[PDB]
């Protein structure tokens, strides 16, 4: 039987008022939607406290923990048995999520923020998952980059970035791949589609496949649909995902785009003979 | 560029209470809703006057005609572009919606219930789309059939209703197929699903594809989902299908069917090289 695809969910912590004090009320809400996160399905709660999509803000690594550890702490304290991944691309961050019992580190830069991240996960076991930017910044930017043949572009990165994350210790089964979507391919949403289309050609690296469509910009249509509108579109997206060979779906909207995946793990399933 | 596809929006006419008169509230009603489904986006109003799933009532030639000539009467008066399907297995009720303009004829028996129904048909233009069904009657039944190969069994049968629709003078290019999904099918979930996996097999018999999963019963999952929690099942169901090669998709769902099914159309779009 064709196993299930990971549903990971987002849970961003995002001061309120970004001035001094006010965190424990922060901190107790945070565990509420996570809590929430895994009775509608998640297989993962991903815990980030820095936003880097375009527009977004680049935050110090002091700030940083101050926003997760007592995040991860309440967690792993009330709800031991979660799995956490840890959205970061900073070495420090990495190896005090890690202490803490963070199992994954979802590195938007594929190490290339911090060259001391893939060594701090390498003493460790965690899950590592590398996604491809178009920048180098990890905060992606508003751009229409266009490519000759983005499946190409996208396939030697990650093959490029998966030896030097073995190189610096991190054993290939250990290493999760993401193609990127959205802003971080291109602010032409074609080149999402292509992925989308030709994702299962990730395949022959020999790693799991990490994707999350979660209502991002290439989602519009012609009908230009902004974030309320886009749930059909993001269900779609992961369940053709998920029939692709993605492994893990990191979306906001748990409930349904699970339900939607088990439809398509579903179609995978070839008969019990 | 590949074209859409298009959107079937369906349109029961049921009486409130089955008595006499009252039927004038009944057609006002049914042209309110047949102008939202063309407002969501759908391509064609499916109008049908007798349900055809497990538990469904049959109904006489007289009562069908009572229930839908109004109500074409007055789509094509005040709405006189929109197509108009008829989901009908009388060769009685096809001709009369053919004569008021219909440009597609729906039949749950492929021609098998009214042998004179290929007929009609084939004296006008108008397309029929012949389904896949378990049972040579209409109204399907609750039965968890099994099928050593579910996907042979259809295209023999679809093969065979295409031979005997082209023998009473329908073109090729005017017969559209359906595998059937749901109980249809079978009342055991898996065979709907193996269908859409290989929904491109169905290509080879050279006619346009036409599935409906439309919050079937195969999209209950684990969960038991009833109707009401089948819409991202529905979304995923009806996306997937498209990327395998259906031309239409019915479903009660044309807003957000349409919407998911158009990111599906976007990846199986290649490059504008
Ligand atoms: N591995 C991976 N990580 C990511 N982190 C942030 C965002 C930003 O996308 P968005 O859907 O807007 O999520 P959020 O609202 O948390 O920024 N997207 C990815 C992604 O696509 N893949
Ligand atoms: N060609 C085709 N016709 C059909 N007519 C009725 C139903 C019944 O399915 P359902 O989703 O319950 O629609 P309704 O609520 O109108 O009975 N399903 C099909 C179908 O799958 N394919
Ligand atoms: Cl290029
Ligand atoms: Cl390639
Ligand atoms: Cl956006
Ligand atoms: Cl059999
Ligand atoms: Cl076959
Ligand atoms: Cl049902």
């Amino acid at each position: 039987g064709m196993a299930k695809v990971k549903i990971v969910g987002i849970l961003n912590v995002t001061p309120n008022s970004f001035h001094d004090g006010g965190r424990f009320v922060e901190t107790d809400k945070a565990v509420v939607r996570a809590r929430e996160l895994l009775s509608q399905g998640a297989d993962i709660i991903e815990i980030g406290g820095e936003s880097t999509g375009p527009g977004s803000n680049t935050i110090t690594a002091d700030e940083e923990l101050a926003r997760i550890v007592p995040v991860i702490r309440a967690i792993r304290s009330s709800l031991p048995d979660a799995n956490i991944a840890v959205d970061t691309y900073k070495a420090e961050v990495a190896r005090k999520a890690l202490e803490l019992g963070a199992t994954m580190i979802n590195d938007v830069s594929a190490g290339r923020a911090d060259p001391k991240l893939f060594g701090v996960v390498a003493r460790s076991n965690a899950q590592i998952v590398l996604m491809y930017s178009k920048d180098t910044d990890p905060h992606t930017s508003f751009d229409e980059r266009q490519y000759v043949d983005v499946v190409r572009t996208v396939y030697d990165f990650l093959a490029e970035r998966k030896k030097a994350a073995m190189s610096a210790g991190i054993p290939a089964d250990r290493i999760i791949l993401d193609t990127g979507l959205g802003h971080f391919v291109s602010s032409d949403p074609q080149y999402s589609f292509q992925l989308l289309a030709h994702l299962s050609d990730f395949q022959d690296l020999g790693c799991k496949l990490f994707l999350s469509p979660s209502r991002k910009s290439f989602l519009a249509g012609n009908e230009l649909l902004k974030t309320a509108d886009r749930l059909p579109g993001t269900i779609a997206a992961s369940a053709i995902a998920v029939l692709h060979g993605a492994d893990y779906i990191r979306t906001h909207d748990v409930l349904e785009v699970r339900r939607g995946c088990e439809i398509a793990t579903a179609i995978n399933q070839p008969p019990e003979r």
